[PDB]
């Protein structure tokens, strides 16, 4: 038994979810298209439409939800949109949710520019959780893309929700807020469905407590000394100390295997041609020995190192002599002993996972202690300024 | 095995027709909504994109198709429109369709309009026909309408073998006009073309030979349609109608519009003198169209009351029209009989004398055209 209410129209028996304070989606139509149909009660929540139409006047964004339009019934409030395939829980909980084919890291970069895309408007979100990130329907070649929901809208008379609200809205909003929340809903993709703060009931009490538990990410395994590193900013109680959408995206965490050895590369070669007393090479062995295990030769496979034992010359109490013979190896790599490049290779992917294997400090190290040339013309594809 | 091509993408084995010259239609896919992908040639047919877009920078017509984005393969061109349920064919000649929904002169009207608002935009269609004219699937509650489609792009003769103004053998909207009004003919027929059969079209069309053989002469709609469809189906293109002179057509009246001409044009005639041009001008076709004497032509419950008061001359058009007008206003205080017979206001009676007097509404309107330039009969007349 269908409803109407023109220029938008559903059916009530085909519902898909209710969300906060009496709100319900049911799946309706537009055009002809399948639609996921939000239907509000006015007194309740409170769209602001001024920002929506900032966002349609403005480019249209990948991984930013398009509201199709918006009328008010009398009791009611409709709002008609792209019916996505699920939220965020559907992926990270479900695990059947055949993908398909996208990487959690990169739903984190989906999402992340997208958030970004409206932080570049001067609009904040004030509630990000997993239900507010959907995923699109298969496309073309079953490709699935995530994109930002339920922005510019609000409570009239706390916003968010509980479990995702920073630790700052709760005492008597800019971007930051959004950017916790967003080092949260980080933790639940990695982490196969933590929060990092940790369960239901007590989330929010620890947030204003400031517990954290993290446990996921061992300190001898690079992706995860990486990760930590950048959530740990993420959700840091001190507002001014969270990273900025952008700054967010240009992260480590981000970066492509080649992304990861042309930055090693990259590092040898700006760190060569300089003097040990140097500020650059004296800071990049500040934390020294720690990271390359004392001396990097012996931790190494076994014809890597009758090769380097053949050549060097490398001391190996440095991490800029490492650096130097990765950066060697990888560009003589085609004129190798076959079974050198049987244990390296293959260029890049399998390369650069070789080292950061084993030298799980390594590239958070180099990329920490390389601040000083922040702003140097090469490095901006690697660090941000403001 | 899936095309993409992208943003585009079809099934090669959901196949919806066979087009002109190796063009093809398959129902493909956009955002996530069904859609009708037709690939043509780039070799062959010619896109104008400044029109189309022309047409996006405008204002939404309900009635014109949209060609949602235009883009070019290597080796092909594809264009991706709205998915409809049907053409004019299905339409007219399948017996178990459903409309469902929608009159057929109510289609033509919309066909007309988007026509008009195609013409507005300084576009000529230049292939007007059935197969260019399409049924939506069904809406929101159900109801279909119709869109043109197939509009701005063109042949590396425009037109298709049928349709096409022999002007264009031996251009401009009249030959839209003119193939617009063999459609017109085509729809109103139930299936039959004025020029007639398939293999003679175009030669009985550079002809001139028309048939209207199902439009009668003792049936007023008959005589209103035809006496629309010839001035659109007219072989000189400066006689031919704009596409809003044709929707300005008292073919496209409501009853209700038909019997308020009947009163607008008795009011106006009144207290003008009988010599008046006006009058004279009216009574010009006087006794066939009145059918000698309309007194012996109505019932005989009206002719027994207006014996009562005539005064009404009866040989005389303005008579029957004021008396229609008369008996109308009065019509609370007549006698039940009489008010049975007329039947209920406007439908039963407008119809009750148009039944009778087939040619009165065109013949009004023409001997009417007078005063077109007036405020109040402007509701009625071209400009
Ligand atoms: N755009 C959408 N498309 C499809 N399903 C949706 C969409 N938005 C929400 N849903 C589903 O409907 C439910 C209600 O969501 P919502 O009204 O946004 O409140 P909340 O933000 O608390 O989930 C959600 O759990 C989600 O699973
Ligand atoms: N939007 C549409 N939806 C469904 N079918 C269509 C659509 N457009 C065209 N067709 C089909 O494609 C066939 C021919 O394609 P086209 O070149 O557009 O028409 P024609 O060749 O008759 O001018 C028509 O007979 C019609 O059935
Ligand atoms: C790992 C490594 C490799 C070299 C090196 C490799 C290959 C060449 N050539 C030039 C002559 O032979 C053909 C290719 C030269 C040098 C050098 C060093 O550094 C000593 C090194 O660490
Ligand atoms: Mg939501
Ligand atoms: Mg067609």
């Amino acid at each position: 038994r269908m409803v109407i209410v023109g220029k938008i129209s559903f059916c009530p028996k085909d519902v898909l979810g209710h969300g906060a304070e009496g709100t319900i989606v049911y799946k309706g139509m537009f055009d002809n298209r399948d639609v996921a149909v939000k239907r509000i009660l006015p007194e309740c929540f409170s769209f602001a439409d001024r920002e929506v139409q900032l966002l349609r006047e403005s480019d249209e964004h990948p991984n930013v939800i398009r509201y199709f339009c918006t009328e008010k019934d009398r009791q009611f409030q409709y709002i008609a949109i792209e019916l996505c395939a699920a939220t965020l829980q559907e992926y990270v909980e479900q695990k059947d949710f055949a993908h398909l084919g996208l990487e959690p890291i990169t739903l984190l970069h989906q999402t992340t520019s997208g958030l970004a895309h409206l932080h570049s408007l001067n609009i904040v979100h004030r509630d990000l959780k997993p239900h507010n990130i959907l995923l699109s329907m298969p496309n073309a070649h079953g490709r699935i893309k995530a994109m930002i929901s339920d922005f510019g809208l609000c409570k009239k008379l706390v916003p968010g929700t509980e479990g995702w609200i920073a630790p700052e809205m709760l005492s008597e909003p800019t971007y930051t807020v959004d950017i916790f929340s967003a080092g949260c809903v980080f933790y639940y993709v990695i982490s196969e469905g933590y929060h990092p703060f940790g369960k239901s009931l007590q989330r929010q009490a620890n947030i204003l407590l400031g517990a954290c538990n993290l446990d996921c990410f061992h300190s001898d395994k690079h992706e995860d000394v990486i990760a930590r590193e950048l959530i740990e900013k993420m959700i840091a109680m001190d507002p001014q100390q969270r990273p900025s959408a952008k700054h967010v995206l240009k992260h480590p965490f981000f970066w492509s295997l080649e992304k990861q050895l042309q930055f090693f590369q990259d590092v040898s070669d700006r760190i060569e041609k300089e003097a040990l007393d140097g500020p650059i090479v004296r800071q990049l062995e500040r934390g020294g020995r720690a990271v390359v295990k004392m001396d990097w030769r012996e931790n190494i496979t076994v014809p890597l190192q009758t090769d380097l034992r053949k050549f060097r010359t490398y001391k190996g109490g440095s991490v800029r002599d490492l650096l130097r013979a990765m950066r060697n190896k990888k560009h003589h790599y085609r004129e190798l002993p076959v079974e050198v490049q049987e244990t390296l290779g293959s260029i890049p992917d399998d390369f650069v996972r070789y080292f950061t294997s084993r030298f799980p400090h390594l590239l958070s190290h180099t990329y920490q202690a390389m601040e000083l040339c922040r702003h140097e013309r090469l490095f901006q594809t690697y660090y941000w300024h403001e």
